[PDB]
């Protein structure tokens, strides 16, 4: 009932972090060992002497020395019998209607071990990373729990594979987007199967690129392969039967990084003109809406779909513009929803890494996100709510915390700390926000913890205000119901009374200004001072090896 569990992962990735939260918070010890070398793996296992080894995320054989001596269970993102290193990629390229996940034993043949548990699910037409983070992750969690229960019994015998098949590593030629030959559906299937790695190769404006994060376009039309418009740095490209938006691209070179399309395409883009759509406009056709504002039951909902939850300096100002709009509206509550897969991961480290001066662009980014946080804070006459449908890390968590109420879906993983990015001091009014919820001592413990915590755990420690919902859709409905109830009550007006008296106080208003200028002073030293931890850690996060 207190098992010692060793994780063998290539990287401590989203699924590995979620499993670590699920097991740790059920009182098991989990040691995490990143795949460096087979000799080092046998070493780490021999010291730790686990009762059970889980491989949430592997790129290569586990040494037979380890799994013939410790029970080793492998995660595989395919249904029983599916073998190979790109299971999801193939499932999407082939158009599988039904898919699944398999927890199988380690064996001498790749993925040929007996099955300990599996789940199946219906497949959405969506990015590989979104399938992985939702259906695959929730399914994996169920298999691992059912496997830990069967391990306790010891009277469990796994099921050998029957029908099986092999899919090899998928080559670039198969993902290559050809605009004259590929319809919109085919472009989306190729980009979906390659998002977020390795990307679909293509040529745009005569430049060889990798495509990322596609969206169908039903109004704009033109010459296939012709760039039709810009819109918040995304480009819309003619296909064989219509058009598609591509928000992010990467030059096909060693040192190049994923960036918004306009930054990759650059001066190659001069003829093209913007085609704006404000978030509050209503639209009858499918197009790409980075930020979306809709009103339901006297409630203002701000969706913001920032790729990978990274918030560029410019995306912060686009968001602030929408919060200012929402604040002049006949609405009683304003709810920041983020996206389904991410609430926010703070500053965009890719646009920072790309800038002429990363220190300068860091200065811009932190002041832009602080401007968003200050605007939320300065809402005396409305209720402010953060709805975390997906994961959040670093500054993105503390953005959420400036809202009056913070809710999250079950299974959301949070990293409210800067231990991965050179120990930035942090801003986003955390010195005002965090103590008001957990106290200066526990808040420091939280920011000192480099391991993840669940949405469940954050509820306990008072970090957030409630956790519910299994899916993003479910969580959204629940959140709308709960907020509609509250503003349709007398409590809402008694809540606002206090908020109005305190928030328009010159005491409070200058208290938060001291906090901002305090955090920004610390962050300025991180950005510009002798210790360069931040820039070293950014370089490796942004350019990590796949
Ligand atoms: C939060 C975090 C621990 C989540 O870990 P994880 O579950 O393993 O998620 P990943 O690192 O795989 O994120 C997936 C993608 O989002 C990107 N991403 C996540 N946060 C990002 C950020 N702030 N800026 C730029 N890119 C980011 C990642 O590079 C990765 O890119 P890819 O899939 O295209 O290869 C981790 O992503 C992180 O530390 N992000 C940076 C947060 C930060 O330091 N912001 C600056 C201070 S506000």
């Amino acid at each position: 009932s207190h098992m010692r569990i060793l994780f063998l992962s290539y990287r401590f990735n989203s699924l590995s972090q979620r499993l670590y939260c699920e097991l740790t918070e059920r009182e098991h010890e989990v040691s995490v060992e990143l795949d460096v070398h087979p000799d080092l793996t046998v070493e780490a296992a021999e010291l730790y002497k686990p009762d059970l080894i889980i491989a949430p995320f592997l790129k290569r054989k586990i040494p037979q020395e380890v799994w013939k001596k410790y029970k080793t269970l492998i995660i595989h993102p395919g249904p029983p019998g599916d073998r190979g290193p790109n299971a999801l990629d193939w499932a999407i390229m082939k158009g599988e209607r039904i898919w699944g996940v398999t927890l199988l034993e380690a064996s001498e043949e790749y993925d040929a071990g007996d099955v300990w548990a599996y789940r199946t699910f219906p497949m959405r037409f969506a990015r590989k990373a979104s399938i992985y983070r939702n259906e695959v992750t929730e399914g994996v969690v169920e298999c691992v729990l059912e496997a830990l229960e069967n391990f306790e019994r010891g009277d469990f015998k796994p099921t050998p594979q029957k029908e099986h098949w092999w899919n090899p590593k998928m080559e670039q030629e198969l993902r290559r987007v050809d605009w004259e030959q590929d319809d919109t559906k085919t472009v989306l299937r190729k980009v979906y199967a390659s998002d977020s790695q390795p990307g679909a190769s293509s040529k745009v404006l005569g430049k060889e690129v990798l495509l990322f994060n596609a969206y169908p376009e039903e109004e704009l039309k033109g010459k296939p392969g012709e760039v039709l418009a810009l819109r918040d740095e995304a480009v819309c490209i003619g296909t064989r039967d219509g058009a598609v938006w591509i928000t992010h691209m990467r030059e096909r070179k060693k040192e190049s990084i994923k960036l918004p399309s306009a930054r990759v395409l650059g001066e190659f883009l001069k003829g093209v003109k913007e085609d704006p759509i404000k978030p509050w406009e209503k639209v009858d056709f499918k197009t790409y809406r980075e930020i979306l504002y809709e009103e339901e039951d006297g409630i203002g909902f701000i969706h913001f779909n920032f790729y990978n939850g990274a918030m560029s300096t410019e995306q912060c100002y686009r968001l602030l513009e929408t919060i200012k709009y929402a604040k002049k509206r006949p609405v009683k509550a304003i709810v920041l929803l983020g996206s389904e897969d991410f609430f926010s991961n703070g500053m965009n480290l890719n646009t920072i890494e790309n800038a002429e001066s990363p220190a300068d662009e860091s200065w811009r980014n932190i002041n832009a996100i602080d401007d968003v946080c200050e605007e939320i804070l300065k809402t005396p006459d409305k209720l402010t709510v953060a709805g975390m449908q997906g994961n959040a890390g670093a500054g993105g968590v503390f953005l959420a915390l400036t809202c009056d109420l913070v809710f999250a879906r079950e299974g959301v993983v949070l990293n409210p700390h800067y231990k991965n990015i050179g120990n930035l001091y942090g801003s986003e009014f955390w010195t005002y926000t965090l103590p008001k919820r957990v106290g200066w001592e526990k808040g420091k413990e939280v920011m000192e913890n480099r391991m993840p915590i669940s949405s469940k755990k954050a509820f306990e420690i008072g970090l957030i205000d409630g956790v519910f919902g299994k899916t993003p859709k479910e969580f959204r409905q629940r959140l709308k119901e709960r907020i509609k109830n509250f503003i349709n009550s007398k409590d809402f007006y008694e809540f606002i009374e206090k908020k109005k008296k305190e928030r328009t106080s010159g005491e409070w208003l200058e208290e938060i200004q001291k906090c901002r200028e305090h955090e920004l002073e610390k962050m300025k030293l991180n950005f510009y001072g002798f210790d360069t931890s931040y820039h070293i850690a950014r370089y490796y996060f942004v350019r990590r090896k796949p």
